[PDB]
C-alpha cells in the first residue's frame, strides 16, 4: 500500500534523498517559509489567519521563517508573535483600512516581575545603598537571584508634575552579581516598589523587516512591536504610498518596550507623515516610539521632511544615534546616562529632550526651513527641555562642530523674532 | 510512460518531496547558482557566454544568484546585467588579456529623465526658489511628481574654467515632498535644463564581489559597474597577480555612476 512517491510527498520524504557531500536534504534545511502553507501572494485574498497559523507551527518547533517575495493583504486586529528570527526582505504587506494588529518580536519568557511583599524587594528596603552616587545595592550582595540581567525599578518619591500627574523614581541599569549596577543611581530612594528583570539571551536573532504599504491609510497604535526583547539586530524596512494627509489620525510605525542591548539600521521613509485634526492642526505621530530601552544604537535611520517628530522616547538609559537623517530627537519622559547624536542630519524640531544625564553632539547639520507648518513652534529653540515636564535638564550639554542652514522664517512671522539656540522653561507652573 | 525516475529529473521535482516541518522542498530554494547552469569551472574553458545565460534567467524570474567557489576564463565584452543580490564570495575570475567586458548592477527601471523642454521643468523655471541657500522650489509646492526621489539637476550658468572647458551648474539632492529639498541650494540659477530622478529601493539588495585575476593584465575601464543603483551593501573583492608594472595601460576596478 506504501508506494514511492505517496512516501516522498510525506513529511518523511526529505530524508530519502542523500547528498553528495554527506547526509540527507531534510539535513540541509531547517527553516520554514509561508511558501509551505500555501499563502496566497498576489493580495487578492485576506490571508490574516493564515499566517497567524504559520507563525504558530514556528514557535512550536523552534524554527526561523524565510520569506523573499509576494504582496499579502491583511484586515482586522491580529497578535502574531515571533520567538526567533524572522526575515521579510522583499515582502509587502498591504494593510485594509481597518487594521490594528501588529506583529509581536518577543524572548518567549524573559521577564520576572517583582512586587512590593516580594522578599527580593523587601531585603532591598531593609539595607542600604539607596542613597545618591550609589552603585550597589546592599541587600543584593549575598543573593543570586538577580544576576546577569536588566533591572526596570520604580520607587516611592515623587520627582516631577506632567499634566498634573505625579511621577515617581525610577531606574534602568544592568547588575552583574552581588549588587554591583552598571549605572549608579543619580537620586536617593526611600523605598523600592516594583522590579522588571530581563534575562539576556544566549544567541543573536536577527529581523529583516518586510515594505508596509499604506495606501489605504491605517492608523494602528504601532504596526512592529518588539517586547521584552534582548540582543536583536533589526535591519530594512520601508513604507510606501502614505498619504500626504491624516486628518484625526496618529499613525505609529515601529514601538519598543522592555528592550536592551540591540542595535537598529537602515529603515527607510520617503517622508513623515503629516497629522491634522477638524481644524487643519498638526497631531502627532511617530515612526519610532519606544519606552523603558537601555543600551541601544540606532544607525543610517532614514525620516526627513514636514511633519511631527519622528522620534518619541521616553524613560531611556544610553542611547546613541549615529549617521541618522532625522527631523528630530525627542524624550519625553527624562533619559538618564547619556544621549548621543553623532554625525546626525537634524530637521526643523531640533532635540527636545528632558533629561538627568549628559547630551553630546558632534559633526551635526540642522536644517530650519518650516513653511508648511504656519506657526506651532512648540518649543522656542533648537536645543530644548520639555515644557510640559517642568523644563529641567539636570546635566551639562557639550556640542563639537554644529552647523546651522535655512531661517525658519515661518515663525518669525508669528512671533517677531527668531528661533534661540538654547530654551528651557515650562508652559505652566501650576 | 511518465515514470517516477524521469518525473523527478524535470521541472517538476523537489515539489514532490515533502519536509517535516511543513511544505516540499521546492518551497525552500528560491535562488540560482552558476552549477545549476553546468558552467565549467577550472579554467580550461571560455565561459563567458554561459554566464550570460545564466544572468538573464535569473533577471526573468527575479531570483538572486549565489556561487562560493571555482575559477572561471572568460574573454571579449560582454555585459552581464544583474537586478538582485549576487554572491561570489569564494569565486575567480580568470580574464584574458584583451577582456574589456564587466558586471552590470542596476535597479530595473528606477530613473526618470526630464528634458528642459519637459512641463515639470517649466514649472520650476517660472516660479521662484532658485537663489542661493533656498531649501524649497515653489514651483513644486502643489505637485506630487518628483516625492520621495533622489534628483541630479544641471544648470544653464558657467561657474569654473578646467582645461579651457567650461563647467555649468549642478546639484545632488533629495525632495521628501511639496518642494522641501534635504540640501540647500548653494549658488542660484537662472534656469534648470535637466533633471535626473532615481527612485530607492522597497528592498535591500546585497553584493558580495568575487577575486579578479590580473595574471595577463587587462586594461578595462571598470571591471565592477554600479548604475543608477539605491539601497544597496557592497561587501568584499579583491584582487591577485597584478603585474608590477603597466606601460601604457590605465586599468579601473570598480566604477559607480
Amino acid at each position: 500500500s506504501k508506494a514511492l512517491g505517496v512516501l516522498l510527498a510525506g513529511p518523511s520524504g526529505a530524508e530519502r534523498v542523500g547528498l553528495k557531500q554527506g547526509g540527507t536534504v531534510q539535513d540541509a534545511i531547517n527553516w520554514l517559509t509561508f511558501d509551505s502553507f500555501d499563502i496566497v501572494k498576489d493580495g487578492s485574498k485576506d490571508v490574516t489567519a493564515d499566517i497567524m497559523a504559520a507563525c504558530v507551527v514556528a514557535n512550536d518547533l523552534g524554527l526561523d521563517i524565510k520569506q523573499n517575495d509576494g504582496t499579502y493583504l491583511v484586515s482586522g486586529n491580529p497578535v502574531w508573535p515571533v520567538y526567533n528570527s524572522l526575515d521579510l526582505n522583499g515582502v509587502t504587506l498591504k494593510l485594509a483600512a481597518g487594521f490594528t494588529g501588529y506583529f509581536a518580536l518577543t524572548q518567549k519568557d524573559s521577564t520576572t516581575v517583582y512586587g512590593p511583599t516580594s522578599p527580593i524587594v523587601q531585603a532591598i528596603n531593609a539595607a542600604g545603598g539607596r542613597t545618591a552616587g550609589s552603585g550597589v545595592l546592599e541587600g543584593l550582595v549575598n543573593s543570586t537571584e538577580l544576576n546577569g540581567k536588566f533591572l526596570f525599578m520604580e520607587g516611592a518619591d515623587v520627582l516631577y508634575y506632567s499634566r498634573g500627574t505625579a511621577k515617581y523614581w525610577w531606574t534602568n541599569t544592568y547588575l552583574s552579581n552581588r549588587g554591583k549596577l552598571s549605572d549608579n543611581l543619580k537620586y536617593g530612594v526611600s523605598a523600592i516598589t516594583k522590579i522588571t528583570a530581563v534575562t539576556p539571551r544566549t544567541k543573536i536573532v536577527y529581523y529583516r523587516l518586510p515594505n508596509l504599504d499604506f495606501g489605504n491609510g491605517p492608523a494602528n497604535n504601532g504596526v512592529i512591536r518588539v517586547l521584552n526583547n534582548t540582543r536583536f539586530i533589526m535591519q530594512g524596512g520601508s513604507i510606501s504610498n502614505r498619504p500626504l494627509k491624516d486628518v484625526s489620525k496618529s499613525p505609529v510605525i515601529i514601538s519598543l518596550n522592555y528592550c536592551a542591548a540591540f542595535k537598529a539600521y537602515d529603515f527607510f521613509d520617503p517622508y513623515p507623515a503629516f497629522a491634522v485634526d477638524s481644524n487643519n492642526s498638526l497631531v502627532y505621530s511617530y515612526t519610532l516610539n519606544f519606552n523603558d530601552i537601555a543600551d541601544a544604537v540606532f544607525e543610517n535611520f532614514n525620516s526627513q521632511g514636514y511633519g511631527w517628530g519622528v522620534v518619541g522616547g521616553q524613560r531611556s538609559t544610553n542611547i546613541t544615534y549615529r549617521d541618522c537623517n532625522l527631523n528630530r530627537v525627542d524624550m519625553h519622559n527624562p533619559y538618564m546616562g547619556y544621549l548621543k547624536v553623532l554625525d546626525t542630519r537634524l530637521g526643523t524640531w531640533g532635540i527636545n529632550a528632558s533629561g538627568m544625564g549628559d547630551m553630546y553632539l558632534e559633526r551635526v547639520t540642522v536644517d530650519l526651513d518650516d513653511s508648511a507648518h504656519g506657526g506651532h513652534r512648540e518649543h522656542e529653540g533648537i536645543i530644548n527641555a520639555r515644557g510640559d515636564f517642568g523644563g529641567f535638564h539636570d546635566g551639562g550639554l557639550y556640542i563639537k562642530d554644529l552647523t546651522i542652514v535655512g531661517e525658519a522664517s515661518a515663525f518669525e512671522a508669528t512671533s517677531g523674532h527668531p528661533v534661540a539656540l538654547v530654551s528651557a522653561y515650562s508652559f505652566n507652573a501650576s
